[PDB]
């Protein structure tokens, strides 16, 4: 292992104050340009509209195009400029270090797995939620498919094992993941008809891929929602807040491009203009940076270190999403 911050500090520890949790939803193929805060023709974000305390980041970019990518660069030390995919997984990350300060570290996936994130730590803090071992929202729809609201069920249970413990919960969509984007929705949320249910996209009439990609979008806002909901049921005991990053943008047919991947050196916008939201209780006095900051992956693991209250001189001089 390769270290980054073993001067980490937590300036006050969970028996000195309210304990603090957080859920960090990991986010998946999401658009900035998709999301009606900013300034999309259509509602995606309905329930997320309601919920007061709810900052959206109008200026976002990934760290690159792809889950492989993107997602350990999110939690790494180094930024974006100095971030080294292939060697990501030996250095210390943003969650190695909470860890050893004592924050109890979940990470739940409907998506694939954490992309070496998680590979340090002990297993039994990883869990699969694609299948319905662990997930039992999975039969509603007719492909069968675990829904990342099944992520939420069972939270209170790892809540009353940390009982008093600081706890950062990460969350792995799947989101708005691609191809078969009509698939990641049940039919409460088929609000644009019609929608593309091909693999060959770009054989699609491009309303009805955008239409697909939508109510995707919608059932993002149900997961996210549901989220905030679940913290507030612990805010008196904790203080809660809540994170989202979408890990990279879409390609929906701009110059024949789709889906996502393409290296950074030619990437198009689409796919590194990211959605970010933050939602915290009124308690925990976590502000938020302006929503028009000109943020990056690079603002996430010092957002979760401020979040508990730690300090580490490598990021210290770095933007996050809050104050
Ligand atoms: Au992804």
């Amino acid at each position: 292992t390769i270290y980054h911050a073993k001067d980490a500090v937590q300036a006050t520890k969970p028996d000195m104050r309210k304990p603090r949790l957080v859920v960090f939803v990991v986010g998946e193929t999401a658009r900035a340009d998709h999301v009606s805060f900013n300034g999309y023709e259509r509602d995606t974000f309905p329930q997320l509209a309601k919920i007061d305390g709810v900052t959206n980041f109008s200026n976002v970019t990934s760290c690159g195009t792809s889950t492989a990518y993107s997602v350990p660069c999110m939690f790494s030390y180094l930024g974006a400029d100095e971030y080294d995919v292939d060697t990501a997984k030996y250095q210390e990350n943003v969650l190695d270090t909470l860890d050893r300060l004592g924050v109890s570290i979940l990470w739940r996936d409907n998506n694939s797995d954490s992309k070496g994130v998680m590979d340090k730590l002990p297993k039994a803090q990883f869990a699969d939620y694609k299948s319905a071992t662990n997930n039992a929202i999975c039969n509603t729809n007719p492909y069968n498919e675990c829904r990342d609201v099944g992520m939420l069920v069972g939270l209170d249970d790892f809540v009353a094992a940390n009982n008093g413990k600081d706890m950062l919960i990460m969350l792995h969509q799947m989101g708005n993941h691609g191809p078969a984007y009509f698939k990641r929705y049940d039919e409460k949320f088929a609000k644009f008809t019609p929608v593309c249910e091909g693999n060959e996209l770009a054989k699609c009439e491009h309303q009805s891929l955008i239409n697909a990609y939508d109510n995707a979008l919608l059932a993002t806002d149900d997961f996210i929602a549901q989220s905030i909901q679940w913290l507030q049921t612990h805010s008196n005991a904790y203080d809660v807040s809540m994170l989202y990053v979408s890990d990279h943008g879409e390609s929906l047919g701009e110059n024949g491009v789709y889906l996502h991947g393409m290296p950074n050196a030619f990437a198009p916008k689409e796919q590194r203009s990211v959605p970010a939201f933050f939602w915290t209780d009124k308690q925990t006095g976590i502000t938020p940076m302006a929503t028009d900051t000109v943020l990056t992956h690079d603002a996430i693991t010092p957002t979760l270190l401020k979040l508990f209250d730690v300090t580490a001189d490598k990021v210290k001089d770095r933007t996050a999403f809050i104050r």
